[PDB]
């Protein structure tokens, strides 16, 4: 487009596939980017001849907003607290003025910052100033929850569009999809930023700072202006890379329009967020007339969470929505927020989908995309005061008669007792005695294991800790000197090391400092992270805890991750003839107190463990004794377990209550302790706790109380047909019912609503408030399904946002870097367009790969070439004169990915390498007669390639510190004598063949390491980084990694094109269909993942969990290492001696590892390759299992052989041949080994000096 067509034109038609890529070219685009004013960006979109369609009313009242100060006060204890006027929730920033607040930048006169006369008022307590400074700071904050500037963003858009539709080289004709004059997220955030500026030669209405923000001096201007602009952004680049309809976008703009008209942008759209997924997925098929889902069977063990695809299921009116309309709520909310137009449009358009197929998903999708993505905010006070405030009401409390007297500070509850707490204290009473009669309860390393859980980076509360410590005369070393964050727990760890139990003891009782982190759609999430001397405490609490979750529940233990949140059992739970109950326990913190649970839940373990523990210490606690009060009359000193000692002390604290210190940092004045009952969200047994209770609830409520209040014939059968064992799978407060159906259809609508309707009465008898949702839907840990669909919610995933919860400066460059790759990452698992999608982040990344560096009044560079991005996983548009988009976003990352785009065009690089001059006598067994070496160097492919490999984070009383940790770890005499022993042996059976033995004695050093790389960077420290990166950039190389040469000897042949594994009309993530070809045919042919990638994995290694501070992973890699280098087992046996295990099981895994045939993945490690993050949703067992063909195509070749001893080959050759099937745009297809350069034998021994090279 004229500005931008003349400055990015060469780079723009290298990524829309008309040209190759060259370093050059994007370099180029690179400083174009980085030249490109702030102001002439607003030019860039005033040249777009914006459509009428692109248009829609933009609200007055947005832009002329009151003052803040009728929107705050003072309360009782002299805090600043927001003035409520919409309800108990009208606590978030308000919409309002901000120009009068502000002293103008000295260089940027058109920009103003708070005042700082206003803030200095504030410091020295003027309440007038102290409301304003609390304002201008949130709402500073509020304007802060992105990534970059969103100039960056938009301009990355603008010319990645100027490139127009791109053509599918699979469906071989153009896109569809509007160009960016239909755009009305762009249109408004031009019209809304140019009324804002008016005659000001300023376009940015404020600008993102490293810290802060500065606002355009315009009495137009309103705090809630950065919320809304980055939403339209967000929306204006999803429309046009996920092809959202124009039409649903325009709903979406108009939310966020009346959000910014309202008295508070995130308060509205708190209260509305729900809108588009009510009145689309919670409401599809009221009349389902066709269509196919999936049929599939869940395999025992149900806990495996191991699928199996069965084929498609035909459906009809058989299996229209039956659960309750929501009609009527919904359209009350749209009435109640001024959206009942938007609310009436989006149920009309929902009535007309009678069939479930790629349309119908794809349009839920397209809606649930609309909704904002901004990070709500609001100050610690606030939230403070809202989430800690209120307790559970226990409508039927426990009879004080039901308890004993007391055993020091617990009470036994008796078993006479009719409450409901018999049960809650059964369940956890036998998991208990089930957990300490475990042998390996006992055994040490387990014990390090547990002490080490807790011993990391993180904070731990360590001021409160120094300061209950401190009150009883117990001093703790200081290290003074070490370059290492002291606020870490690691750093606890080395002050406590040398201190018996009775010294720190009453640091369990110490305050608790509230941490914060901000949420897409909802409130901020609290972070109060227990003391080292807690966590330890609460080991019973957790491990008993693990035990339940482990042997007598449903349940799941998941990241945050897409891959890791079990797709498949959604699939299964929303395929109709199945039905599933979203359910959720509301204030789950708030709930679990000592009233109720907490005092069943100690007292069951405090006894279950009793004869298994009874005479020893644990992780460090030894046994005591206590007032035994517990027969009556009877008043003894009974000698409790060390195990016990913990529940006994844990109990005082539970008992007592926690103390939040709450420092308010955008709340001049607002520092204060905050008692409540309310349960730490930083312990180690908080999420295991929830899960648990949810479960023996849950399992209660269908045992007992559900039969006991029902006669209903119906309900009756419904509830014994549910297990929590089979039927109910949770994790913390999130809990999915999962009711299975018959041949005669799904189990009715009105016997389901009976049952939930029991289950809600039921919560209320213990202070549990639960949130059920039956609406034909699946939810579950943050992923929504419909009729066997996964519908991905991109509006959850804000391309721009990202979380600031306090006021410290944004990592430094290029930490942005690898938060751009996680938002391509993200655009992959949520099916985006793919060719739109990858030519937008090609874009994207270009404009962030430049950096300004000042070296003393020196002006420079730093530059990632384009090469470091494919290394990181950002595929190639086109090549060395190759066809356009033959690269697919699965390709690998790394060594792997190179390996595989290089091999799909190695006869195009060479054939290009010569035509260009780059020729050479010596014959390349890769690249023949072309001289690759001068060529990578010249296009800077060498130079990206190690330059993407360096870490983007600059790097007496030391040995003090260390020794300390040390001594922590070390703390039991047995474990120590362990490591010695594998070390005296591994000098004589191991030393030599690997130099990468893991060890217990490395975790000290490690956990310093992470001390101190915790720390804020150095001024220096950041310059060493960019020296470091120049010098990469400058050195000249002659190859790449050894890994990577060595895969490049083999070579294969890509055959037929598989049959489908799953049928072609089914819908398996919207978004992901005909229209999305490359995602579409990859799902189709390799076909969906099935299992739990996490109980998948945990296939893959000898030993399930080490130390914190060792890499399980490094562990299986050192012992199956030194096996394929010809090691003794004796050596194994070492290796495994070092990390904790005890002669006898080390003796047995070790001489176990000697015979065990390893399976594809687990072996692929020798050698450190991975399965990519971007394959986890597919069925890449199979792909290396049935299609990559190691038997020539024709037969037998010397070369292709594999050597008797060398079968481990098999597994590193499966990962390359589907490394390239993969990268193939396209229908995954069967690959067959075709060559081997030096032959079988070679090549396994260059992986061998690979091997025990590491690390020399």
């Amino acid at each position: 487009s004229s500005m931008i067509l003349t400055q990015f034109g060469p780079f723009i038609e290298s990524i829309s596939g008309i040209t190759d890529q060259s370093n050059d070219v994007f370099e180029d685009a690179a400083k174009a980017f980085s030249m490109f004013t702030r102001s002439d960006v607003y030019k860039a979109l005033d040249e777009i001849p914006f459509s009428d369609d692109a248009m829609l009313p933009i609200p007055p009242t947005i832009y002329t907003k009151p003052s803040h100060d009728s929107y705050y006060y003072i309360d009782a204890l002299n805090r600043v607290r927001r003035k409520t006027y919409q309800g108990p929730d009208d606590v978030y920033v308000p919409n309002c003025s901000i120009v009068e607040l502000l002293e103008p930048h000295e260089t940027l006169t058109s920009y103003g910052r708070l005042s700082e006369a206003i803030e200095n008022r504030a410091k020295d307590g003027d309440s007038q100033a102290r409301i304003a400074t609390t304002y201008g700071r949130i709402a500073e904050s509020q304007a802060r929850q992105i990534k970059a500037p969103l100039e960056k963003f938009v301009l990355a858009l603008l010319v990645a569009e100027a490139g127009g539709s791109l053509y599918d080289p699979v469906l071989q004709k153009y896109d569809e999809i509007p160009d960016l004059s239909h755009n009305c997220p762009l249109w408004c955030f031009r019209e809304i930023c140019r009324h804002i500026s008016g005659p000001l030669p300023d376009r940015a209405p404020y600008l993102y700072l490293s810290a802060g923000v500065f606002w355009l001096m315009s009495p137009r201007m309103t705090s809630a202006i950065p919320p809304l602009l980055s939403d339209l952004v967000n929306l204006a680049i999803l429309q046009q890379t996920a092809g959202l309809d124009p039409s649903l976008v325009k709903l979406g703009v108009q939310i966020c329009l009346h959000a910014a008209a309202s008295s508070s942008y995130s308060w509205f759209i708190l209260k509305t967020k729900s809108i588009f997924p009510q009145n689309t997925l919670h409401s599809m098929y009221e009349s389902l007339e066709g269509g196919y889902c999936p049929n599939l069977e869940w395999l025992e063990p149900r806990s495996d969470y191991k699928f199996m695809y069965m084929g498609v299921m035909p459906l009809s009116a058989k299996y229209a929505r039956s659960a309750p309309s929501n009609d009527k709520k919904a359209r009350e909310l749209g009435e109640k927020y001024g959206l009942s137009s938007v609310v009436g449009e989006l149920r009309k358009r929902t009535k007309t989908y009678v069939k479930h197929d790629f349309a119908s998903v794809r349009y839920i999708r397209d809606a649930m995309a609309c909704t904002s993505g901004i990070f709500l905010v609001r100050t610690p006070t606030e939230t403070v005061l809202q989430e800690y405030t209120q307790s559970p009401e226990i409508k039927v409390p426990i009879p004080q008669k039901d308890w004993t007297g007391p055993i020091g500070e617990i009470r036994i509850l008796k078993d006479t007792t009719s409450s409901i707490a018999r049960y809650l204290y059964r369940t956890w009473y036998l998991a208990a005695a089930r957990m300490a009669a475990q042998p390996r309860t006992w055994d040490p390393l387990f014990q390090a294991i547990m002490r080490s859980q807790y011993v990391t980076a993180r904070g731990g509360s360590g001021a409160a800790l120094r300061e209950s410590l401190y009150a009883i005369n117990v001093s703790l070393p200081d290290f003074k000197g070490l370059p290492v964050k002291a606020a870490t727990k690691i750093f606890q760890a080395a002050q406590l090391a040398n201190l018996p139990f009775s010294h720190t003891s009453v640091a369990i009782l110490a305050d608790t400092s509230m941490g914060l982190r901000n949420q897409v759609q909802r409130r901020p999430r609290s972070i109060m992270p227990l003391n080292v001397p807690q966590q330890q405490v609460s080991a019973p609490h957790t491990l008993t805890a693990d035990y339940i979750n482990y042997h007598m529940n449903l349940s799941p233990t998941s990241g945050s991750a897409v891959i890791e949140k079990v797709i498949p059992l959604g699939v299964y739970a929303s395929s109709p003839p199945n039905q599933s109950i979203n359910i959720d326990i509301s204030a789950c913190d708030a709930s679990i107190t000592w009233d109720f649970f907490l005092s069943v839940i100690m007292a069951a373990i405090h006894e279950g463990v009793a004869s298994s523990s009874i005479g020893k210490p644990f992780m460090g606690v030894p046994a005591s004794i206590v007032n035994d009060e517990s027969v009556v009359g009877v008043r003894a000193a009974r000698p409790i377990s060390g195990m016990q000692n913990m529940i006994q002390h844990l109990s005082k604290l539970y008992k007592r209550g926690f103390s939040y210190r709450v420092n308010d940092s955008f709340s001049p004045g607002n520092d204060f302790t905050h008692m409540t009952t309310t349960f730490p969200s930083g312990s180690t047994a908080t999420s295991t706790e929830h899960t648990a209770n949810n479960s023996t609830m849950m399992e209660t409520f269908l045992t007992v109380w559900g039969p006991e209040h029902t006669d209903d014939p119906d309900v009756l059968r419904l509830m014994k047909s549910l297990t929590i064992q089979r039927n109910y799978v949770c994790q913390g407060d999130d809990g999915l019912m999962i009711i299975d159906g018959t041949t005669a259809g799904k189990v009715n609508s009105e016997t389901i609503q009976n049952d939930l309707e029991l289950i809600s009465k039921y919560g209320e008898e213990f202070g549990w408030k639960y949130d059920i949702a039956y609406d034909g839907t699946a939810e579950y840990l943050k992923l929504y399904f419909i009729f066997g669909c996964r519908i991905p919610n991109l509006s959850r995933h804000p391309i721009v946002g990202k979380e600031r919860a306090n006021s410290s400066a944004e990592e430094p460059w290029p930490a942005i870097l690898d938060q751009i790759m996680g938002v391509f990452f993200n655009g992959v698992h949520d099916g985006l367009q793919w060719q739109r999608w990858i030519r937008y982040s090609w874009a994207l990344c270009c404009a962030f790969s430049r950096q300004r560096t000042m070296i003393g009044e020196s002006v420079g560079y730093l530059q990632y070439p384009m090469w470091s991005f494919v290394y990181w996983g950002l595929p190639l548009v086109k090549a060395f004169g190759s066809d356009p988009w033959i690269f697919s976003w699965y390709m690998p990352t790394g060594d792997l990915g190179m390996y595989s785009w290089i091999s799909l065009i190695r006869p195009l690089m060479t054939r290009w390498m010569v035509a260009n001059g780059y020729v050479t006598d010596r014959c390349s067994t890769v690249f023949g007669n072309a001289d690759y070496r001068r060529c990578f160097n010249e296009l800077k492919l060498y130079q990206g390639y190690y330059m993407a490999q360096l870490p983007r984070n600059p790097k007496e009383v030391r040995e003090q510190f260390t020794q300390a940790l040390s001594d922590y770890l070390m703390q039991n005499p047995e474990l120590k004598s362990r490591v010695l022993r594998g070390r005296s042996e591994w000098e004589k059976y191991g030393a030599g063949i690997i130099h990468n033995p893991p060890s217990l004695f490395d975790v000290p050093h490690k956990w310093y390491q992470g001390a101190q790389e915790a720390a804020i960077a150095t001024r220096e420290e950041l310059a060493e980084m960019d020296e470091t990166l120049m010098r990469a950039r400058r050195h000249s190389y002659s190859s790449f990694s050894k890994l990577l040469e060595a895969y490049l000897l083999v070579k294969w042949r890509m055959c037929e094109a598989r049959e489908p594994s799953v049928d072609l009309r089914l819908p398996l993530c919207a978004g992901i269909d005909p229209l999305n070809s490359d995602p579409f045919l990859k799902m189709v042919s390799v076909g969906p993942m099935l299992q739990s990638t996490r109980k998948y994995f945990a296939q893959t290694l000898f030993m399930a969990k080490t130390v914190s501070g060792l890499d399980v992973n490094a562990i299986d890699s050192a012992l199956l290492r030194l096996r394929t280098l010809g090691a003794d087992k004796k050596a194994l046996t070492a290796q495994l001696l070092m990390v904790g295990l005890q002669e006898s099981e080390a003796d047995a895994l070790a001489g176990k590892i000697m015979l065990q045939d390893v399976n594809t993945v687990q072996l692929a490690r020798v050698v450190n390759l991975a399965v990519p993050d971007t394959w986890m949703s597919l069925d890449f067992d199979s792909m290396f299992k049935h299609h990559v063909k190691l038997l020539p195509k024709d037969g037998r070749h010397l070369n292709t052989d594999i050597p008797p001893r060398m079968g481990w080959l098999r597994a590193i050759l499966r990962f390359l041949g589907a490394g390239m099937v993969m990268t193939a745009t396209g229908v995954a297809v069967d690959i067959y080994l075709e060559d081997i350069h030096g032959g079988g034998r070679s090549l396994g021994q260059r992986f061998m000096t690979w091997m025990r090279q590491e690390g020399r």
